[PDB]
């Protein structure tokens, strides 16, 4: 067992870490840092071609690459790690045990453009904005904005842009994503820019807008990528920025994120923490626990636990099928391997039909995978059918955790195994708890079968411009499949408190077995309804729904919309009427 | 020794080759095709991250990847291989012997946009063009041209654009490169498009323009990439298209290109053959022979034999130095290795100062290489000095070859070893025989020391809109170095015939030992002089130049310009007065 110790010796710690990690030989490593501030530049970092699910693949500069250990552990002792430019801070591949603790991650210059809206001229199609300085960086050239200008890198456009409350640093009431692609930007002097372009949705005067650049390059790497690993514990790890997601796990098992978080630095002038998901779990297995953590100000969801749907491309022989990934940021994924159990899904029926066990895999390229199964394939397997990995699904628990003031859904749940969401505090621009099995664009699997959402506080939820709900069960399945079959099952939503401004509470589509019980809804938020006459509850194409012992306080609101087939099995004790 | 034989079995030969080549196990392989037309798609091709000098690195789809053979041979028996989309047709890595023969290479849809210029409006900034159809592909979407729209790929803009003579399929007289970046293209009906943008140089009406797309993605891969191989023979191999160079060799030894070529298919509607260099030799050694070949209609040089200049970044210790690549398409190059001899060049002096021998190499990333030498480094080695690889330089012979009707220089010569250019037919838009050691942008090495250019025919040379010459000796060295030191040496230009229209014959800068003798210049080409009062010969900052027994026939032309220091050692027998 090797033990490496480090101190803040050089202005760029990357070469020192790079050299030490290269000479490691033992399969058990522990790295200790003396409490201090360490800066890492990518210039002299190791570079490898990497495959990163739900990010862009490519050549990456990597600061910490820990591959193949029996156990590897990083003790930050409260240090702060400052990164620079396009770099992947941490990669843990192929480790039988991983622990990182007591560390703060941040960048020296964020990959964002943040500006206060001074005025909007919709008639002439421009807006005037004052860019936030702090440690943001940008300039003008060619009549357009360039940012962040780090190591010679600049985005082409501001890209997808969102309006935030300047004081609360949360998304504005009614906020809608707006794509900025302006070729015409003037310096008006005194630090004011005039951005010429017509927008479908302009930002409100006085708000701060965020921009994270071009869709095709701004998912560079998460702060942590864990691949093919086991027994992973993050403890007192705080992320202030990343060029992608915060904690990303692929094909890994038994994960704990404890007393950790993704949020803004107290007193800073930052608006965005991670530019994508705070936490993300792609085809993991074993157990996942998020406890005592805090996720704020990301530009995407707080958590997404899900697997991959691959698409049957052709049948090779009686035991061998070739599948394809469906979304461009899934290519390069390690879908399966020897001894995995796999579900077959046959058009046009959305359900898991049968199970088989993988004998071997021939990865053809990053898009196509040839899988040979131990048992004969189903006779009805056809091109366009789906494979879902059955082995690589986790149990999932989130408790005593805060998720608020960010862009997107708080919690996105797609595992078929036991899921517990309890004793959390939630506040979400979009839906708070969202279910979306997806075979249309994202190809993310996860018809659920056992989910308990209880004793949480939902405060200020679903204030986006587009319609959302506190609990939103909404699969989006390819038109090659029937659109009215039961998908998710056995969801319980018990004893939560919802502070509301008139938003939807539950929207359920194709759920079989949904209990909404013991909840208190407090219409006590002074903000305007953005979708008039939205019911508290709406159910379409579902079965065995029960409303029980809920309470509504405040100005009246439409309670129920239910279609005829769901009404047939709706138990409703009239708790709210 | 394995022998694989194939026949035109399926619409897509890629899977059959992929599977067969994956199961080869002997170190001696021969692949035989029955004479026919074979088509290869990238969809199911193997994908690997590849490093390709003077191209862009990244994930490549690869049809033939032959790695590590004692001997590998491909016998095409006159077959035609048709490729499709973004694919690398052939890769030969780490092979002790390579032979390819009797094969024609082409694409089903070229990655070019070609159009006849119908009208130009310089006041309003537009041009009307009719796209050539043939097997070109393109459309309009978002108000601009998309091409080639193959497997979902399209360039952003037309990119680097050049005008050609419709009937000769060569660059127009006075042709100049023009960047096309037009956001506004409309269909005027009748197969005519209007391209809105202001150009510094407009194409002439009646000319065909070629466009090859965005600078940053159009160097995808050469038709052939040969890396770390030796004893390589191409014989009767013809290339009609590639997404890059035709024959590219890196760190390879003893190469012959015999009875081969890069040119347009007779009777086709193509204008461009390869979108980059026909042949290219990056830090090869041993001998290179090009004989009885034919290179036409490329969008870059016919041949460039050259090495790499790396830049000293850091002195690590008494024996170890870290260098950096200078041009962005050189990163990932394999600069050196154990037992290589290396030249050191110390600012501000351009000359090779001392030699050392490499003990080991520690590749840090694609930009930075750490080199440990067997002997102590020079005391005066400093950041910004250069290393040149001394071992990896070849002898070079081109004979009985035709190079004409393409964009750029015919032959670019940067090896220090014996070079012979004889009995060829050259016609060139730019300079025909060009010398450019380059430590400013391209970082390409070789001050030459022994070059013989004799018994060639130069017919219609240097008709570009910018000034060039039949023989052009023009280093381009960083301002960190003295700008008036002798660089190239011992160049002889003997017994050639030049049909001229008034162009320069010799422009020489910083040569020591130049002989121009026995040449016949016939002013017999009916084309306008574009650079008036250009002398036949011009020498600056050179030594030991001799004009001897030359003859000029036709309308009078200024003969000589020479600075005072070159005049001091110029021998001129007045044969051209
Ligand atoms: O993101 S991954 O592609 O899985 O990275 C792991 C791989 O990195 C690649 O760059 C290497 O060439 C492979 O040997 C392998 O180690
Ligand atoms: O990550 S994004 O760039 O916003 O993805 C864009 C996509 O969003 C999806 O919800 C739509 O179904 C797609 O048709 C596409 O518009
Ligand atoms: O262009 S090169 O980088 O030299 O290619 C050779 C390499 O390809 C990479 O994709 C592999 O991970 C390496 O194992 C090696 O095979
Ligand atoms: O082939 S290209 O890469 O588009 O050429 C662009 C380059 O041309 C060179 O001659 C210039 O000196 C460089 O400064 C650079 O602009
Ligand atoms: O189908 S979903 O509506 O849940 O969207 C899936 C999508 O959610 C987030 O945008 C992530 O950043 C993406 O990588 C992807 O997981
Ligand atoms: O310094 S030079 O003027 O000879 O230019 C070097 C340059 O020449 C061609 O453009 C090649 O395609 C490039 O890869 C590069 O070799
Ligand atoms: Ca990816
Ligand atoms: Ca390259
Ligand atoms: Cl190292
Ligand atoms: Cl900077
Ligand atoms: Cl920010
Ligand atoms: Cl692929
Ligand atoms: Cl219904
Ligand atoms: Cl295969
Ligand atoms: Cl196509
Ligand atoms: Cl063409
Ligand atoms: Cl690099």
């Amino acid at each position: 067992k090797e033990v490496l110790t480090f101190e803040p010796v050089a202005q760029d710690m990357t070469p020192i870490i790079r050299s030490a990690l290269k000479n490691v030989k033992d399969k058990d490593l522990k790295i200790v840092f003396k409490k201090g501030t360490y800066k890492f530049l990518p210039e002299y970092a190791s570079s490898e071609y990497r495959r990163i699910t739900n990010h862009g693949n490519g050549l990456k500069k990597i600061a910490f690459s820990l591959d193949g250990f029996d156990s590897v552990e990083i003790e930050g002792a409260g240090s702060e790690f400052v990164f620079h430019g396009q770099i992947a801070p941490f990669e843990f591949y192929n480790n039988k045990s991983v622990k990182v603790s007591n560390i703060t991650i941040d960048w020296d210059i964020p990959f964002t453009f943040v500006a206060e809206v001074l005025s909007v001229n919709e008639k002439l199609g421009y807006r005037d904005v004052r860019p936030v300085k702090g440690d943001h960086q940008w300039d003008l050239k060619g009549g357009k904005i360039r940012f962040p200008n780090v190591d010679g890198f600049s985005y082409n456009y501001l890209g997808s842009t969102l309006a935030w409350d300047k004081n609360e640093k949360r998304v504005v009431h009614g906020g809608i994503d707006s794509k900025s692609k302006s070729d015409d930007v003037e310096d008006l002097g005194n630090g004011v820019l005039r951005i010429h372009e017509r927008l479908k949705d302009y930002p409100p005067v006085g708000s701060l807008t965020s921009s994270k650049g071009d869709r095709e390059t701004h998912r560079y790497a998460p702060a942590f990528q864990v691949k093919n690993s086991k027994n992973i514990v993050f403890d007192n790890v705080v992320i202030h920025h990343a060029l992608g997601m915060g904690f990303l796990f692929e094909k890994s098992e038994d994960i704990q994120i404890l007393n950790s978080g993704v949020y803004l630095r107290d007193g800073s002038e930052r608006l965005i923490s991670t530019t994508a998901d705070a936490t993300h779990f792609a085809n993991c297995k074993g157990d996942i626990l998020i406890e005592n953590s805090r996720f704020e100000n990301m530009l995407d969801d707080g958590a997404n636990v899900h697997g991959t749907y691959t698409i049957v491309d052709k049948i090779i022989d009686s035991h061998t099928v070739m599948v394809k990934f469906g979304h461009f940021e899934q290519t390069g994924f390690e879908f399966t391997g020897q001894d995995d159990e796999i579900w077959f899904i046959h058009q046009p029926n959305t359900k898991r039909e049968s199970v088989n066990t993988v004998e071997s895999v021939n990865v053809i390229n990053e898009a196509y995978t040839q899988i040979k199964f131990k048992n004969r394939l189903p006779k009805q397997l056809a091109k366009g059918d789906l494979l879902e990995n059955k082995t690589w699904n986790p149990t999932f628990t989130m408790r005593k955790t805060i998720i608020k003031n960010h862009r997107a859904r708080n919690v996105v749940l797609k595992t078929p195994l036991k899921t517990v969401i309890e004793e959390n505090f939630f506040s979400s621009m979009m839906s708070s708890i969202l279910f979306r099995g997806e075979t249309f664009f994202w190809y993310e699997s996860g018809a659920v079968e056992d989910v308990l959402i209880r004793n949480n506080t939902f405060d200020y939820v679903a204030y986006a411009g587009k319609p959302h709900a506190v609990l939103n069960i909404t699969p989006r399945l390819s038109k090659s499949f029937n659109q009215d079959e039961i998908y998710d099952r056995n969801i319980r939503f018990e004893n939560n408190t919802i502070n509301s401004f008139g938003n939807r509470i539950v929207w359920a589509d194709r759920v079989g077995g949904l209990t909404v019980s013991g909840n208190t809804i407090n219409r006590n938020i002074n903000q305007p309804v953005l979708h008039p006459d939205s019911p508290l509850f709406e159910f379409v194409n579902s079965e065995n729904i029960e409303l029980k012992n809920n309470t509504y306080n405040g100005k009246v609101q439409r309670v129920l919309i239910v279609d005829d087939s769901s009404k047939g099995t709706l138990i409703d004790d009239g708790s709210i009427k």
